């Protein structure tokens, strides 16, 4: 039921790299509108499964979400057409601009993401792979959340298994590592790690630990340290995302309220 975009209306212009579904390109729709085009590599996605639920994903509409514009399913490979973000992913943006950010801008980035996630939460829609690498930055510095829900359609045991080399262990709460129990609260945990990515200016969480060591140690209570640029109030917010027990973690509505309160204080 999604918008079936006419592939004749797409002009491919540049390569944007490769991800879990293969090649992604920058292009235009009807000669005018910038778009990103995922060309879904054969065998990389549960395609019929994705097509069944693409309209739900398209119905997610929020300024801080990288919008799914539509799909092209009448040939092989299929295409997913989304909003284009000229400054690329947030992790590289943090690392490339590390020495220019003021602390107010770090908090604003967190707010952008929190707004998107509060919206997803209100629609009972799980991201499942929230991390700085899956946030993108537009030409005016606005951060938006991308690739929400797509984890569910990946065909790659290294990504889908919690002991696979590609699974997002460092963004996962204990109940995901142990029971594959995804919920709004596993997105909350990941958001806390994302806040840490932002305030550390793009450091790798649990650097020097392997994935299995990270899993072992977070299950025993290890938590990420306070980045130098995070105030105590900011750290309290990200740390609240990491309660061992999922039902003790806040909602995104509460987190957004906490972030706004810090802004008001400053
Ligand atoms: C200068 C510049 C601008 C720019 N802009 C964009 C790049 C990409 C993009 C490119 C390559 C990618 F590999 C991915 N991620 C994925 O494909 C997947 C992630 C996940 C998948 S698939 C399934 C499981 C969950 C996570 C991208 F999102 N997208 N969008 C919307 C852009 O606007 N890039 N650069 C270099
Ligand atoms: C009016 C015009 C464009 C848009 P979106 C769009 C979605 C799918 C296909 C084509 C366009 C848009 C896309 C790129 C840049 C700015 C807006 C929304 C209202």
């Amino acid at each position: 039921g999604s918008w079936e975009i006419d592939p004749k209306d797409l002009t491919f212009l540049k390569e944007l790299g490769t991800g879990q579904f293969g090649v992604v390109k920058y292009g235009k729709w009807r000669g005018q509108y910038d778009v990103a085009i995922k060309m879904i590599k054969e065998g990389s996605m549960s395609e019929d499964e994705f097509i069944e639920e693409a309209k739900v994903m398209m119905n997610l509409s929020h300024e801080k979400l990288v919008q799914l514009y539509g799909v092209c399913t009448k040939q092989r490979p299929i295409f997913i057409i989304t909003e284009y973000m000229a400054n690329g992913c947030l992790l590289n943006y943090l690392r490339e601009m590390r020495h220019r950010f003021q602390t107010q801008q770090l908090l604003e980035m967190c707010k952008d993401v929190c707004e998107a996630m509060e919206y997803l939460e209100s629609k009972q829609f799980l991201h499942r792979d929230l991390a700085a690498r899956n946030c993108l930055v537009n030409d005016q510095g606005v951060v938006k959340v991308s690739d929400f829900g797509l984890s569910r359609y990946v065909l790659d045991d290294e990504y889908t298994s919690s002991v696979g080399s590609k699974f997002p262990v460092r963004w996962s709460p204990p109940e995901v590592l142990m029971y594959s129990k995804f919920s709004s609260k596993s997105d909350i945990w990941a958001f806390g790690v994302l806040m840490w990515e932002i305030y550390s200016l793009g450091k790798m969480p649990y650097e020097r630990f392997t994935n299995s060591e990270t899993a072992e140690h977070i299950a025993q209570g290890l938590r990420l340290y306070r980045p130098h640029l995070a105030s105590e109030k900011v750290y309290t917010i990200m740390y609240s995302c990491w309660h061992e027990k999922a039902d003790e973690r806040p909602t995104f509505k509460i987190l957004l309220s906490n972030i706004l309160d810090v802004m008001d204080e400053n």
